[PDB]
């Protein structure tokens, strides 16, 4: 129902902000992107940078992906991310999440024309 460009853009765009602001950012952001719906999804990491500069990436430092591929790319330049990781006493259906903001440069896997963004591997 869902490509695979847009889930990426739904998991793990964040363009509205500059960072998180608060410790409940995770909290709110992964039930409005619907990564708590049918379990409490453990991991998830927002960039806060445009559009245009992640789908970018694509085009910047070529690097074998975990599962082996070659599409990965990482950016040349440290991004705004926010790591969420669920705390070790969450328990779904009440999701929660600890918020860690960052500069790190981005590993997305990119396919499809336009050749865009379709996984986020890792921040580095
Ligand atoms: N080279 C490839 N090209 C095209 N798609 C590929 C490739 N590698 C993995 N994917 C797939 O893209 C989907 C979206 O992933 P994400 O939900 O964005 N990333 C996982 C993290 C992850 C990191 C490494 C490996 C797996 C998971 C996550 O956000 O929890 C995942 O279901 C992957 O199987
Ligand atoms: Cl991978």
């Amino acid at each position: 129902k869902e490509t695979a460009a847009a889930k990426f853009e739904r998991q793990h765009m964040d363009s509205s902000t500059s960072a998180a602001s608060s410790s409940n950012y995770c909290n709110q952001m992964m039930k409005s992107r619907n990564l708590t719906k049918d379990r409490c999804k453990p991991v998830n990491t927002f960039v806060h940078e445009s559009l245009a500069d992640v789908q970018a990436v694509c085009s910047q430092k070529n690097v074998a992906c975990k599962n082996g591929q070659t599409n990965c790319y990482q950016s040349y330049s440290t991004m705004s991310i926010t790591d969420c990781r669920e705390t070790g006493s969450s328990k779904y259906p009440n999701c929660a999440y600890k918020t860690t903001q960052a500069n790190k440069h981005i590993i997305v896997a990119c396919e499809g024309n336009p050749y865009v963004p379709v996984h986020f591997d890792a921040s580095v």
